[PDB]
């Protein structure tokens, strides 16, 4: 019922020279708490806070979140958002001023109507003892390792209720 | 309105070291029609296919799509697997079989309400050429690098009309 490989082969074309070095930078999610953002993050998923860019004007701050070591920020502020901006595989995260105070609102997963955007992904060595260190901070899960066909495999939420899937490299081969 | 950066940086852990060895692998996006999609991200941005996954009982298929020599792609199955998955910044592109002949589907792209994913972004060495290249292409815009405020920075949309902010990591400096 999908594309043959074939298909999907044909409908690939090879990557014209103009687009050498071009990279996948980041991902944009809105949070309505920063504060419980940044404490997930870090905290729990291990993540280093780059850079951080607030608009007074336009009432909303970028946080921009990735595994990076905080020894290799540049301290220099020119330098350290040319550096942040230039790391691969960022989470930007947008607070919109305000909405943490605003008992009605709440973002959109995309896993409901209407649907799109799905979820983030974090390579993990060790899902079980990953998800073990989950359970033991309190992380409310969508999918547990061991439930469904796909064992090995889990989904956590953020404090947002974007879906983390957390897979192993390795078990996911096995799972094909 | 927002945090102070001591504020955000209070509420910011350092990475527990069970956690040192995690990589941010992937952005989940579904498409109504892979062809199209496919067609979009090798062509005009320029990455490449490295893994094809369908799942014939639950009905749709993966595509992931990342910056990466097409030569470095495994060619043993197993090996391919690992290597696609253990990749920094790949975009996985979900199938939901049968979409592309519905007339009635489409997906949220998240900046419409109800909002929450807001883009994927795109470093690249040349803002300005880089979308002129687009234009020629036929390519929707969100935002030229040239409208509004934010001169040097542009958004285009995909098949789907998710957003993909083209930036350059030096010019976002100078847009501080
Ligand atoms: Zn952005
Ligand atoms: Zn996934």
């Amino acid at each position: 019922g999908g594309l043959t490989d074939e298909a999907a082969l044909s409908c690939c074309s090879d990557a014209d020279p103009s687009t050498k070095d071009f990279l996948l930078q980041q991902t944009m999610l809105r949070v309505k708490d920063p504060k419980k953002s940044l404490d997930f993050y870090t905290r729990v998923l291990g993540m280093t806070l780059i850079q951080k860019c607030d608009f007074p004007i336009m009432k909303f701050s970028l946080y921009f979140l990735a595994y990076e070591d905080k020894n290799d920020i540049p301290k220099e502020k020119d330098e350290k958002i040319a550096w942040a901006l230039s790391r691969k595989a960022t989470l930007e995260l947008t607070h919109n001023w305000g909405t943490e105070d605003d008992e009605t609102q709440s973002y959109h997963n995309g896993n409901s109507d209407p649907r799109g955007f799905g979820h983030i992904g974090i390579a993990v060595p060790d899902v079980y003892s990953a998800c073990k260190r989950f359970e033991e901070l309190g992380v409310k899960f969508v999918k547990k390792p061991d439930d469904g066909k796909m064992k090995g495999l889990a989904f956590i939420q953020d404090p947002d209720g974007y879906w983390i899937e957390i897979l192993n490299p390795n078990k996911m081969a096995t799972l094909m």
